[PDB]
């Protein structure tokens, strides 16, 4: 359970997400892409990227990122209290998309790497450690509803 002091460091910091969503999406998804290929091979959309020339490029995944971004702000501004938020999610990544929980993990480690490269104003060290719990807490809730929709991540 996060305090209330720590959801402020996560809410401050998507404060400056907010500024512009579309461009911090793309450089997520970049970060994502190229630390783990492997990731990519889940868009059917997607998948024939071959540079981050080509992805920086995509409308399409430009669309994607702003998605992403706006639902997981959502769930955030929830403040742990995100159940309805997270069952729609949990129902389409565990079995429309296939995602396992070492990919939420991956695209955590892209937020928090992406956050920390373009916000040092608002991503000092407690910041990030609140980041990483919210993050940490929506991936346990993710997990637990994935083993109730029959999905083992
Ligand atoms: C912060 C974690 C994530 C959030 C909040 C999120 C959110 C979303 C949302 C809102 C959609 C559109 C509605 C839906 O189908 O549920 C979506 C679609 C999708 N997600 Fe995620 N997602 C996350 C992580 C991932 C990861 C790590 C992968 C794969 C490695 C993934 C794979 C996909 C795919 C393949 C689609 C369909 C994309 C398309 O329309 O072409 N998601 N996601
Ligand atoms: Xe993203
Ligand atoms: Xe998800
Ligand atoms: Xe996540
Ligand atoms: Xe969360």
């Amino acid at each position: 359970v996060l305090s209330e002091g720590e959801w402020q460091l996560v809410l401050h910091v998507w404060a400056k997400v907010e500024a512009d969503v579309a461009g911090h999406g793309q450089d997520i998804y970049i970060r994502l892409f190229k630390s783990h290929p492997e990731t990519l091979e889940k868009f059917d959309r997607f998948k024939h990227l071959k540079t981050e020339a080509e992805m920086k490029a995509s409308e399409d995944l430009k669309k994607q990122g702003v998605r992403v971004l706006t639902a997981l702000g959502a769930i955030l501004k929830k403040k742990g209290h995100h159940e309805a938020e997270l069952k729609p999610l949990a129902q389409s990544h565990a079995t429309k998309h296939k995602i396992p929980i070492k990919y939420l993990e991956f695209i955590s480690e892209a937020i928090i790497h992406v956050l920390h490269s373009r916000h040092p104003g608002d991503f000092g060290a407690d910041a990030q450690g609140a980041m990483n719990k919210a993050l940490e807490l929506f991936r346990k809730d993710i997990a637990a509803k994935y083993k109730e929709l029959g999905y083992q991540g």
